[PDB]
């Protein structure tokens, strides 16, 4: 139940092997992410910094509990 | 003339003040570049292995040449 990476459709299209397994191919943690009660300026502002589209959002004990992405603003 | 970064829409995306000048703003040298004559399946090779979709192609002195393109293929 731990978060261990991020895939996205810039990386599959970089991609030729579809028979790989996502560990090959996925961006490893630590990941660019929130903890719970961010407010949305805030994760505006991260995912500005970081020039990514996708933001998890998890709890007190590295539970994914959430996703932020800046499609939504 | 000399090559110093490079500045894409997703740069200019995350950035709020509108009087920024470039220098602030580019992703700086050395980027990911290749030389003159590199062929199509090496700058397409290069492009997925970085993830990312421009190019710089530049010739024997450093000086800018070209730009190959995710787009193109
Ligand atoms: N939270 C994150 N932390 C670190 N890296 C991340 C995070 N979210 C995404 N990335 C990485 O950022 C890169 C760009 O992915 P992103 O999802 O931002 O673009 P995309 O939606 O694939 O873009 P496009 O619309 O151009 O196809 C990928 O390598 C992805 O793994
Ligand atoms: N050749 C390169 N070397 C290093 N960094 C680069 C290079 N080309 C682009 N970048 C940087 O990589 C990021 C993504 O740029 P890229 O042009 O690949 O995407 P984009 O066209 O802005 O994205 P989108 O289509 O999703 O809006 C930006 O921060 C950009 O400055
Ligand atoms: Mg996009
Ligand atoms: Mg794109």
């Amino acid at each position: 139940g731990e978060l261990v990476g991020i895939i996205t459709n810039r990386d599959m299209r970089f991609e030729v092997d579809q028979s790989k397994p996502v560990s090959e191919v996925m961006t490893k943690a630590p990941l660019i992410t929130a903890k719970e009660g961010v407010s949305a300026e805030a994760a505006l502002g991260l995912l500005r910094r970081h020039k990514i589209e996708k933001l998890p959002i998890v709890d007190g004990h590295g539970k994914l509990t959430g996703l932020i992405t800046v499609k939504d603003f």
